[PDB]
Formats: structure tokens, C-alpha cells, sequence
């Protein structure tokens, strides 16, 4: 298959570009799309930019211009579940928006109009990625990642998000957006994020400090996954 | 020029489709795009779906697949500024997100990372549309429309939005998203919305009752504009 891989920032795509075989770069609508293969898998890498709109646009272009068959997001996120450490990797089995309120019409909190409440990562992708990781390794996690067009940096917002999604493991700004776009195109999706901060008052500082490492760790897990996907 | 016209719901695109000359429907990525002309202006009409992600995808496809030169959004919105009545039309000279918080990094509230706080409708488009309207008509307005991935239905949220953007006239769910996407593509944009409700506790009821009329009114203003734009 042909996999479209999206990262919000350059720090989150660098490692993958460095491991891209038969690399070629195409400029489309002012952005660079890296084509080639990874572990014999045809892929297209792109730095979308931050947020729902930018990531959604990248999905649309990957589908319309490159005819991708699947979508995978890699990058950083803020750790919110107790016990998750900076540097840990969270594989999203499900994604949802923590900043969406269309409840006046009867939708569940977080559920966008005309959309399901939860977007699910491809069951086959999730099954296989777990198989590539060790059960003895306690630094990777499988669970819910909540998305919003905000950088979470305070216990108050963390608590507010948890009141709606108590099982949330991490938070970011593109996960559910890419999953929503993928769902709209009937394309399988997977989201992988490494923790760059604790989404608290010190989040901006930790993010600045750990974005390079988080971007690399998330990408390393993706690379290991792709090599085992076959 | 070639103008891409986006409406979130069918009720907001119907009138335009009914007045599209040399109309033809095409299916791209599972959605219908209506090509044709409106007063010597080549156009592409599309019902994007609700929200930031859906509207952003539509902008991307309009640019990548149809090579549009400009973008115009039409539809319904909730009236928030005192005095604005249901049925009134608001032309957005500027757009901003009311639900974006990346302030931890120093951005102004509402400003998305890597983006300006305000997205501006094309100055030429704004100047010309005002010329097509009567100064004696008090039912059209020119000002700020704030966008968010939520349906505003309560004075509490209205007050919260006003605390950040006191001059906001109306609120909706795609304006700033379409403007952001257009800005990313360096394409001129214009947003026009007719009031379907008062964004208060009764907003869902008024929306249900007035979406057909609001969609029509907004489209009527756009049609008049296009017939005078030349
Ligand atoms: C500079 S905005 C933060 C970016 N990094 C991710 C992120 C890391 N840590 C957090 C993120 N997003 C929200 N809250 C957080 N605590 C998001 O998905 C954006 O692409
Ligand atoms: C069924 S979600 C509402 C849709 N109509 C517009 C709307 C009308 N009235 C309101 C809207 N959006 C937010 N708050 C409001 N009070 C938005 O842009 C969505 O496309």
C-alpha cells in the first residue's frame, strides 16, 4: 500500500526523512512532500504545520495529489495520565476532540456534528504495532489521545479534559483531525506520539527542551512498525 | 478568476447550485463539486461538511484539484453583537478563532501557532461587496466573525468569547478555518454569513427553524456580489 505520513513540525519528520529510501522531494501548494520507500513500503512524508486545519489540509492533498491508501501521524504530545513520563510513546487506539461542543443538538461532548465521537486507529495496524513492541517495556502505552486546537499547559485544563475523557493518556493538536479526515476518506489511520511535556504550567518549557527527542522517539517507533508491517 | 465557493451544509449551497450557469457535477474523493459560471466568473461549488477539518479539506481540494484563484464561504452563523437580528447578513472583514489557546508560547489568545491572530478578507472583495449593498439597509453588517469547533448556544459562552473579542458580530464553525487555509495558499478570501440564531440557550431551535432561510439569504448576497464584481 501507499502510506501518507504526517508530522506537524520539522523535528517530528527529520528522522523519517533520514531513513527514506529512493528519496525524492516534490513541492505541492507551497509545501514539500517526500516520496520514496521505508522497509519496502511506498510512503509520502509531509510536515503539515500545527493544528486541525493544517493537518487536515495535508491529509486532503496526500489523498488527492498522491492517492495514499493509509495515513499515519507521528510527533509529540503532552502526557496527562498519571504515571506517563516524558519520553514515553503513546499509540492511539482511539482519538477524540476534547474541545468540541455541539451538545445543543444532542451530540456527546467532544463529538463533531456529522461525525462519530471516537475515531479508531486501524485494528490491524494497532495489532501489529503492539507485536513489534515488548510487553516488558513499560515506556510505551496503548490508549486514547485527545485532540484540540490548543496547547494544554495547566492542571486546570487537564482536569477539564479528564472530566470529559477520564481515560485520556495524552493530548495534542492534530491527532483526531487527521483521524477525522482519514475517516471521511475511508482510509485506515494510526497515530503515534512521544511525550514532550506534562501539559502543565511548565509545558512550554518542557516542549522547547524535548521536541527534538520526542520527535525522534515517535519516529523510531514508527520505523520499527513499518519494518515489521511487511 | 476561478472562485471556489464553500458552504458547510446543503441548505447553504442549494440557492447557488440553482443559479449556477453551465452546471456540471463531479465526484472527487467522495464529495460533489459543482462546476460552472456565475456572471462571467468560473466557479466551483462544494458542500464541505461542518467544522474546521471538513472545511479545510474542501479548500485544499479546491486548490489542488480545481486550481481555484480565490475562496468564498457562505452560510449561517449565530448573532452575538447586540442589535443584530436573525436574518441579518454579516460580511466578515476579519476572522479569528475564539477557541484557540496557544498563549503558553506567547501567542495572543485565539492565535494558532505559526499563524496570524486575524485573517483578513480580501480588501478589494470587501470594498466591492459594500458597493453592491445599500447604506440605507440596516440589515447587513461588516465586521468580525469568530470561529470555533463548537456550536455556541448560551450567553455564558457568548460572554466568554466577547471577553477575548469584544467586537465580534457573529460566530460560526468554518470561517476562520477557510480563511486560514486560504492564507496558507496565498489565496484571497471572503466570508459571508446570514444569522440563523442568537447563539443563546435557544440556538439549536432557531437554527433548525432558520437554516433554510439563512442559507438562502447569505447566498443571495453572494450572488448579487458576483453579478457586480466582474
Ligand atoms: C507548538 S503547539 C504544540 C505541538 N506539539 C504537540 C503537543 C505537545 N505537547 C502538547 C501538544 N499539544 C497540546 N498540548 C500539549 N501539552 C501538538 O500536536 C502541536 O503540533
Ligand atoms: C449544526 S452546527 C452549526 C453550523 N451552522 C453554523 C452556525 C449557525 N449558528 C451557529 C453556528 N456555529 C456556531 N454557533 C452558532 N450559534 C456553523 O458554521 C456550522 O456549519
Amino acid at each position: 500500500m501507499k502510506i501518507g505520513i504526517i508530522a506537524a513540525m520539522p523535528e517530528e519528520l527529520a528522522y523519517l526523512v533520514q531513513h527514506l529510501d529512493n528519496t525524492q522531494e516534490q513541492v505541492v501548494l507551497g509545501n514539500t512532500y517526500h516520496t520514496g520507500t521505508i522497509a519496502s513500503h511506498e510512503v509520502v512524508l509531509v510536515e503539515s504545520g500545527i493544528g486541525k486545519v493544517m493537518s487536515a489540509m495535508s491529509v486532503a492533498i496526500l489523498a488527492d495529489h498522491f492517492q495514499v491508501d493509509a495515513l499515519i501521524n507521528t510527533g509529540s504530545a503532552g502526557a496527562v495520565a498519571e504515571g506517563i513520563a516524558v519520553g514515553d510513546v503513546v499509540i492511539a487506539d482511539k482519538l477524540a476532540y476534547h474541545d468540541v461542543d455541539v451538545t445543543a443538538f444532542g451530540y456527546a461532548y467532544g463529538q463533531m456534528a456529522q461525525q462519530p465521537l471516537y475515531f479508531e486507529s486501524d485494528k490491524t495496524f494497532v495489532a501489529q504495532i503492539q507485536e513489534s513492541l515488548s510487553q516488558l517495556d513499560q515506556n510505551w502505552h496503548l490508549g486514547l489521545i485527545a485532540t484540540g486546537d490548543s496547547f494544554v499547559a495547566g492542571n486546570d485544563k487537564i482536569e477539564a479534559i479528564k472530566s470529559h475523557f477520564p481515560e485520556v493518556l495524552a493530548v495534542e493538536m492534530e491527532g483526531a483531525a487527521i483521524a477525522q479526515a482519514a475517516h471521511t476518506l475511508n482510509l485506515p489511520v494510526l497515530v503515534i506520539r512521544a511525550m514532550s511535556d506534562n501539559a502543565n504550567h511548565e509545558a512550554n518549557i518542557f516542549f522547547d527542551e524535548f521536541i527534538i527527542e520526542a520527535g525522534r522517539r515517535s519516529a523510531q517507533v514508527l520505523l520499527a512498525f513499518l519494518k515489521a508491517l511487511d
